[PDB]
């Protein structure tokens, strides 16, 4: 009973587009970058459950505002209920930083593999979603669809890419 929350999915048959990165963030992201998370320009994030309960545990106040973000309902974001979902769902050698990081690790590689069968290749017009984990970990162990980068360095990439086009169309 738990989508992906993607636009025209027919897996699932919704606010995430397929046509930009999808941005998964972890717990430390949202607690250090909140103001950037809020702003208008930052969209298509997924809201992992885990990682809400993570930042409810961690700040009360960094909290109520991820919540008036849901239920604001004017953004692009999506609460994946990860711990409900059967194919994502992780039951915690482990320290609480470890489950974390396996929990955000595996609903990234579900969210990757699942959005290239939903939106596959289309030959000299467009690729498969791209889905990217938004952490200072080196989650995918320091799918080709799959990245974890920093929101510094995906925002960084963001610039460079935009960078290129301008001197494409110059
Ligand atoms: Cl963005
Ligand atoms: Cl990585
Ligand atoms: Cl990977
Ligand atoms: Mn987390
Ligand atoms: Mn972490
Ligand atoms: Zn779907
Ligand atoms: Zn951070």
């Amino acid at each position: 009973d738990i989508g992906c929350g993607t636009v025209g999915c027919k897996l699932c048959a919704s606010s995430l587009v397929p046509t930009a990165p999808i941005m998964i963030p972890d717990a430390v992201t949202i607690l250090h970058n909140m103001n950037a998370m809020e702003d208008a320009r930052i969209q298509n994030i997924v809201l992992l459950s885990t990682v809400m309960s993570e930042v409810q545990e961690r700040n009360k106040a960094i909290y109520a505002r991820l919540q008036r973000l849901v239920g604001g309902e004017r953004k692009q974001c999506y609460v994946f209920s990860n711990d409900r979902h059967e194919q994502t769902h992780c039951v915690m050698e482990e320290t609480r930083s470890d489950f974390n990081d396996r929990c955000v690790r595996v609903a990234g590689r579900w969210y990757a593999q699942h959005l290239a069968l939903a939106f596959p290749a289309v030959t000299g017009v467009a690729e498969i979603p791209s889905v990217v984990l938004v952490s200072h970990d080196k989650l995918l162990q320091s799918i080709s669809n799959l990245s974890c980068l920093t929101l510094r360095q995906f925002l960084a990439g963001c610039v460079t890419a935009g960078t290129d086009l301008l001197e494409m169309i110059l």
